[PDB]
């Protein structure tokens, strides 16, 4: 991670000794994404916003798949053998809003890859984090609410970085995305709704997990697709729409935050204590 | 139902003729309670507030309650033994907002005996009528959203008695007030989250049937009570708490409305969609 400004012979070892030791032929081309994405941050800075940690490995891969969603049977070209240029055109294309068309597989892929975030994403997750006792646990990392809260803002930007350090060991990238609409849904539903609050910790990928098991479960009832464990059937799902992924996660955080007390709250008091 | 004023003549064949031909007690201790709570509207005109049908009958069973709660073991006294001046201090203590202390199976006995409606009770049932295509069925009646919503107004004094009388049929008194907290839960759900709008009729006994049969599950895995359809259990487990009523109803409601679209709203336009 390049987080303050290196010399040119230590950014070197990090391209091809420190980082890249498996091909070296990943250096040229993270070296050749460096330079296009730098002159594209300089001149139109909005293409990389809701990026805060670019990662390149992870733009490459979201470009190699572009090549075989675009590809259709035909085999995928090599993203090696595209002329600078072609990689510059296909960076700049994966860049581009995601528009209503794609599959929300492509979808989510691409956004997950580039860790597109939706605006406020870091803002929300310190909602959440305010509202939970026991912090939020995703792919074995743990935000807790202390030292977090204490030590930090809403807004800081350090909160953001730990945010995105929290999702770092999501391997997966459409299920970076899955856990970045969860974190989104659950900030909804915490919002909207201002008496329900955690008791133990939120495990966003049990969260997950439960709603994928849901949605298997209703779509199985439709159907009865034989493939186990595989989501993309859920990631597919568009995610507001008749049954889509955003009624999964509601359904499952609304399950977690009801089996805990009710705060009686006193903007709009009930009318039934 | 005395809607109009009628003289004492036609008011005495429906005492003693037209409603009780049953026990004819019930007709002297009826009238006792008119007289008692004619001056109670008269001069304290809010200890009858949330009321707007009194069901003299059903504050005279509040009233044999409260003698059974009151007497413990020993057995309760009869209504009809006590002086007229005992029957309207039961009624005035009856009457009295319930108060942190008692079993909330007394508090709903009481406060469903008694009709008490929590406040904007039937203006928060015209928000559920208004966000729901095909109606509420309760207690084998419904409220269709047409010919009302088209006739009515929502502080219409007319709808409140159209909510009274769809509620009419509900013959226990308990399982009135947990149909008025459904109602109550299902006006806070639809109100903090303005996509979700119910699609098929909402059958409130179904979302209620399906809330005990949680609470029976959840109880079950603690102590595995043996008695079936027994609903002494849910009424009196407190409204909000750890595992309240108001949390298995808000799931039932949630299940519901997330069973259909999600509209998209303008409000809060979505950040991840
Ligand atoms: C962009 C995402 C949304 C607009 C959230 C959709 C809302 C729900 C799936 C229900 C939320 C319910 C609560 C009680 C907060
Ligand atoms: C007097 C009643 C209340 C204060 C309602 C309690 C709230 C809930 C049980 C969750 C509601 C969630 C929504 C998304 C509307």
């Amino acid at each position: 991670v390049i987080s303050n400004p290196l010399s040119p012979r230590v950014i070197q070892n990090i391209i091809y000794y420190k980082c890249n030791t498996h091909d070296e032929r990943e250096a040229v081309i993270q070296q050749e994404l460096v330079i296009h994405i730098g002159w594209i941050i300089s001149n139109n800075p909005e293409l990389f916003s809701g990026m805060l940690k670019i990662r390149i490995g992870w733009i490459i891969h979201a470009m190699e798949y572009e090549l075989q969603i675009r590809g259709g049977d035909k085999p995928a070209l090599d993203l090696y053998q595209l002329s600078p240029s072609e990689v510059k055109q296909l960076l700049l294309d994966i860049l581009q809003p995601q528009q209503n068309g794609r599959c929300w597989l492509n979808r989510r892929q691409i956004d997950g890859s580039l860790n597109r975030t939706p605006t406020g994403f870091y803002d929300r997750v310190w909602q959440i984090l305010e509202r939970t006792p026991n912090g939020i646990i995703v792919a074995g990392k743990h935000l807790p609410q202390q030292p977090t809260l204490s030590d930090m803002t809403m807004y800081e930007m350090n909160f953001s970085l730990l945010v995105e350090d929290t999702l770092g060991n999501i391997d997966q990238p459409q299920y970076r995305q899955i856990v970045v609409e969860l974190l989104m849904v659950v900030s909804i539903v915490l919002e909207r709704n201002p008496e329900l609050e955690f008791q133990d910790k939120v495990d966003l990928d049990r969260l997950v997990k439960e709603a994928f098991n849901e949605f298997q479960k209703d779509q199985s009832r439709l159907k009865e697709i034989e493939k186990q464990d595989d989501m993309t059937s859920f990631y597919n799902t568009p995610p507001l729409g008749k049954r889509g992924t955003c009624s999964y996660l509601t359904k499952a955080v609304m399950n977690l935050l009801l089996e805990g007390e009710v705060k009686p709250n006193n903007d709009d008091p009930c009318l039934i204590s």
